[PDB]
């Protein structure tokens, strides 16, 4: 069964429950809240309307009692995302972590891949 998101950064979105581990290897929401830390800067410096969302369903990903696997993101909000902020983490001698590769991800919603397209 699913249990309550406790990081507040990823409140209202189209789900509200999740199950650890996330498609990052963490057991605790905690600490996955830490490791969000890391994009914060991106966040509130806005590369995308699209990051918040990419980064919950990663480290929140949505769970239902019906579905027994995680559902995280499709690949093309992955990429989109991606394109839009990779540029601002280069700027700073940064890149795209491999954790978040967009090849990890189904690329898009099908009956043999359910994954969300988010917002
Ligand atoms: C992402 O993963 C694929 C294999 O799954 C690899 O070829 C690629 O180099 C990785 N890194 C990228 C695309 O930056």
């Amino acid at each position: 069964r699913c249990d309550p998101i406790r990081i507040s950064m990823c409140q209202n979105l189209g789900y509200n429950v999740t199950k650890m581990p996330n498609l990052v290897g963490h057991e605790l929401q905690t600490d996955a809240e830490l490791q969000l830390t890391t994009f914060t800067p991106l966040i509130q410096y806005g590369c995308s309307s699209q990051l918040q969302f990419f980064l919950c369903s990663v480290y929140v990903p949505m769970c239902t009692e019906k579905i027994n696997i995680p559902i995280g993101p499709c690949g093309g909000m992955c990429l989109s995302v991606k394109r839009r902020c990779e540029p601002v983490l280069k700027e700073f001698g940064f890149a795209w972590p491999e954790s978040l590769n967009c090849s990890k991800f189904p690329p898009q919603n099908d009956h043999n891949h359910m994954c969300m397209e988010g917002p």
